């Protein structure tokens, strides 16, 4: 079978939400307990309720559980409170990071290169290459520029040779979406057949266009982790490449799967936000719920086909980055049927040879409203969305105080933007 | 006497244009620019949001090789068949008033500023010399770069100090509501304490984590239009010098107190980083005798703006909420208040040296900040403007097909949950 | 002052509202509870609730008649689970809301509440105009919502009179009205009778304006209370006096007549952004305490009878008191009178005089701007519910889950600009 | 194949514009009328206070002294010419106010397969119910009949043999409404209830009203009613002689299929959206519009939960297909206007297959989207308050209904 999702592993992380107002003397009331219970100001903030702008918002994140199991009683009763934890016991939310930096926590929760059957194993050279890009991405933290790296002769051959056979396809194989972005970075990034561009000046190149940015990871993280950073816009990366063996065979993502298949998508306005959807799913879902999610990312985001018109095109990372499927999954010989969610999301699959079906999307429009109705049969306490302003997750249980508040401001611009 | 400061070698000319990919688009355009002695370097070109079907493009260039330029204009426009927009800030005919495109664009006119031996302090080489130390800063300061950290002086703490304690005993009764719900914020996350002088770093980094505002360290005073179109992407540019010790109770220049005790805490409100956003956003390309106008509304509302709580009026400007004596002033029976009207506000003249004689009441931040939005299709513009935060660009809408795409995204955005 | 307290009749109106599951077979549950006592079904209304597929909506309009068997009724509904009911009274105040129609045809019940009876009244020693003021009292009295207007024939001494005013104040609109109102005044002029030498009818300008805004006309023979005639306004409404005054005085009037109705209200309910605005005060009054029905009419008088309103960079009137008076709306417009923003936190309370012209006036920036003032008066209108009308079924919508509603009105008007601007 | 469009047959000629105060409009316009000729109307816009709409009712008589008036209007100083039949350029005439239904109302028995035919009684009772439909007028009261002895046993026959069948197969909106129809109208097995009492009880829960009809109207002018909220509805019953079979709609077609549906808001929403996308909508969108009218209205289904009910008017009025709808035998396909839109379907056989909509909220925007393929220079909306249509051609009127949207945020938030 060997499926795509991957569980979580794990001092597993305990962090608390909760708002209070501020009739009685309440930032007083709440930091006394935390500093009676050995917890500094630097594990705790205070900021501003955008919903009320009478109350209070508070984050912690902690190690500490005889310190810990107190508070929630004292702070349950004498006065809501979220409980999250990276061990998911019960009456407990799955833990999810709550701004960008705290991607840091479990970005190097990958694992195990190791394989006896990867295509570079009996290669002391590529074996230990590896591990540079390895420590790249364990040493890496959110802000920093991601560390340039240069390339030797033997591996660019095997980028030109994936990227000349491709390059061919795009115009006919790919969605409009992707051929309206490939000029583009050809002439702004170093995407050329003689040369590997710098997942620097893809990130910053993604952010000028849609907010995106790239984060180096040195494996696999679980399904949970890669569809969490999704919800601030952020797409962990992998920076090396494939064996020059075989450069039509990979059993894992390398830069070549990730520049050519996920790059050019995620520069597509439409299309970060139908990614971003997902993502802002699977933040406090249950583990149920994110294999429903990584069966929709792998049947969407990775082999996914949407309509154009008349004709079927191919916008999956997976299929945009391989030769042989590429052509195989716009033929006539595979099976497609009209994306339904409630039915991808159970539907089982493979991973090695070519997928048997594949789901057409009318639109990303329409795959991100379908995307939002599934997301609210997600057993969650919650709703949540993201601030680009101030990069944090709004936790969110009136969530609709908030999505009239949007409606009124973008029904402004449009008399405003009155020229005639 | 009036806070408008008039706009003023290598003068910025920045172009905008959309362009869709018919045949070939990307490749006929960057030829004709290459043509003509223009490195790629100086030119960007990102996909239109809103359209996929368009690209937009950005150009950083400056008044040099201008004369190879004003050809291209005219091949993009006739030759072509779409719309240009040519800005140039130094009126020429027929062009728009500059304005930053990016955020990353601030860096440019940011030391674009105009020693006075009626100031307070004199010169006299201690004091200018320090003085002389934090415009240095402001004039190598980047986007990208953190705020530098300064060792303030003992003698500067004190002054901080005597500002200090005697305004934070008005706050409780004169302030507003927003104001001190953040105060006391403030002063465990950022060291707002009597004897000590908080760094714009670790208060530009708390503003971000509450509204998205940072700060930017600047030398002196900006023009109006440079200083306002700061705003539109939630910059406030900020002075790190303090006042001169002699006269602790006045400056005729904003300085690090007044910025910290009056601007700051407000800037931490959304509701208000919304409302001071619009004014930004409504000075993007428009005409000087409009800019003065937002200027002089400015003040009545940000630096001398009062509002309604309840039965009772507070203060929210922070030209009341730096000054000792006025804080008391504006809330006497002396002054006149009116219901603000910018029709009347706009026009309205002041002064800048004695109390205000009259002060403006505002409803709410969300009602002033509807009253900018309809005050901003009074400005002749051949565009309107919005703010993306995700790219930190502002996105300029012309054509009619970009708003007919707009309305797809509203009438999907009716989630009718109903329970 | 204008405020005139509500007086309610020996058989004061009390009906009940509430809503009800259909879960434990409630129209026969509800139904007979009822048929138990002595009240007939035709006093009954069951209808479905709206985006609630298993509620009935009910309505009964009953009077003190029947109260030993209506007191007990009510505690059944409240008590029990499953029922919320609010009892609509005249005059108790215990825990009552004061009494409102529901529908357009219940404004028949207190549209005969009037208080020439007056000895300094200008014709008071005149049989003939004593006695013509009684006739048309009678057509006011017999007159119901679904019956036409009937019309009049004047006399030559009562279109004179008509004359006098109507040349007298034709010569000042253009430049003392406001833009709305010389915009209507010309369509009057051809699909009306607004002449100098006639005096057109009710039903012809109700039916007039029923094609522009929806407003339609009622005859009234005195001075109601003011929340009967506010409450009116909800419906678009509007009671209108079919007499005229005396013509000894033509120049001055203790009371409305068709000349301060047909000259200075009608033209500016023909505007459907007044109409809209009118209607909010209306919507207002339903089930509003007295003490804020006074200073709903506080609002009113500086607004519909004597309120300003801005035109560009200069002003203009649009109160009906000032469109119908010769002096007035010279002096309205000078220097002489103090001018103040319009803000209903203060207009609300603001003292006024009602013989002599009015010593300040109200500015109004638009009738856009206006309407959204009184909503936000409205909510600080103390009302266990909010109100809404349906011109589809000419019906009063009591909302306590009224965010239900709002939606589906914005999702409607903004899918109709898609449509159109589809290019 | 028989179907149920039915071509519209001549002819009304009128014409729509908007003209600006500023300069001299109204009195130009008025004096261009009488210098080239009375039935005139002229009314505020409510899109721009600067604006008068212009509304004229003329025959086709006197042409020659029309034509040169669109000249005038249209090259000097924007104008909709609404012709009855095809003219070049011209868009179809549909009614702009609920009186304007009067126009076309008889534009509509001697039927040799008809169950009543060798019938004298019951052939000539049938032009006692045309008569009735000729003669109204809109805002009439419906004029109420006696009905015969005979005719209540057809009903009763009908009425008992459905009404054994809505509580498990009619869907739950239907069962909500007919409680209530049993006792405010008079809907027994044993009594006939007239459409004046039951227009009246529309009225107050939707607004719907009803208009006696002699026979089958054009496509265009009943979907057209619909707009206005009115649905055209037939008096007469069938012959006694075959009380389950009947080649046209009869009162009991009417009262049991249609009139409980449109009881509900959400519906009587729906089928007005129907109606207004056929105004000035070519032949060619009429029939569609006739098509999807017809596997929802007439004979469409809907989802209630994890089952599957009817609410077609078809269905609730057919004792047999009331029950072959459920039975799994037709093959059931989602509701999709590309796909209903041009399904052919027949009229004397039951049907083969049906069309599921999820709900009615859902099928109404699913009419708004489609509203839009209609190829018409102009949008429309009801105006309850004045009955009338809105015509929205010029930029400027977008402006205004902006406005009216964004300041409808009422953000109350407790
Ligand atoms: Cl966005
Ligand atoms: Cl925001
Ligand atoms: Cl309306
Ligand atoms: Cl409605
Ligand atoms: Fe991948
Ligand atoms: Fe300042
Ligand atoms: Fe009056
Ligand atoms: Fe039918």
């Amino acid at each position: 079978q060997e499926t795509s999702y991957i569980e979580d592993n794990s001092n597993g992380a305990i962090s608390l939400i909760f708002s209070l107002k501020e009739e009685v003397g309440a930032l007083a009331k709440v930091l006394r307990l935390f500093e009676e219970n050995d917890v500094n100001l630097t594990h705790i903030e205070s900021r501003p309720s955008r919903l009320k702008k009478d109350e209070y918002e508070f984050f912690t994140h902690l190690r500490s559980l005889p310190a810990l199991t107190n508070i929630i009683k004292i702070l349950r009763h004498d006065i809501t409170v979220h409980e999250l934890s990276r061990d998911k016991k019960k009456d407990t939310v799955p833990w999810f990071p709550r701004t960008i930096q705290e991607l840091d926590r479990f970005a190097n929760q990958i694992l195990s290169e190791l394989d006896a059957d990867h295509p570079g194993f009996k290669d002391p050279v590529y074996r230990a290459r590896r591990k540079q890009f390895a420590d790249i991405a364990y040493n890496y933290r959110h802000g920093q520029p991601i560390p340039r790296v240069e390339y030797m002769e033997e591996e660019k051959k095997t980028w030109g040779t994936v990227f000349k056979t491709l390059k061919s396809l795009y115009k006919t194989h790919a969605c409009y979406e992707y051929n309206h972005i490939f000029p583009l970075l050809e002439k702004y990034c170093g995407f050329h057949e003689d040369n590997i561009p710098q997942l620097e000046d893809v990130s910053q190149f993604l952010q000028t266009c849609t907010g995106f940015r790239l984060r180096p990871v040195a494996g696999l993280l679980s399904s949970r982790d890669f569809l969490g950073g999704l919800a601030f816009r952020v797409f962990h990366c992998t920076q090396y490449i494939r064996h020059g063996s075989k450069p039509m065979y990979t059993p894992e993502p390398d830069i070549c799967h990730e520049l050519l298949g996920h790059v050019p998508l995620f520069s597509d306005r439409s299309f970060a936000q139908f990614s971003q959807e997902i993502g802002l799913a699977s933040l406090g879902a249950p583990d149920e719920y994110i294999e429903k999610l990584a069966t929709i990312y792998w049947f969407t985001v990775e082999f996914g086909l949407c309509k154009q018109g008349d004709s079927i095109k191919a916008y999956g990372a997976g299929l945009l980055s391989s030769f042989g499927e590429l052509q195989y999954c716009l033929s006539e010989k595979p099976k497609l049927l009209p994306l339904e969610l409630e039915k991808t999301a159970i539907q089982n699959y493979t991973v090695t040879e070519f997928q048997p079906l594949y789901y057409v999307a009318e639109s990303f429009n329409d795959a991100k409203e379908k995307v939002r109705n599934f997301a609210a049969t997600i057993p969650r306490p919650f709703s949540v969305r993201y601030d680009p302003y101030t990069q944090r997750i709004e936790v969110l249980d009136n969530t609709q105080q908030l999505k009239i508040l949007a409606d009124s401001i973008n029904s402004e611009i449009g008399i405003l933007c009155s020229a005639l």
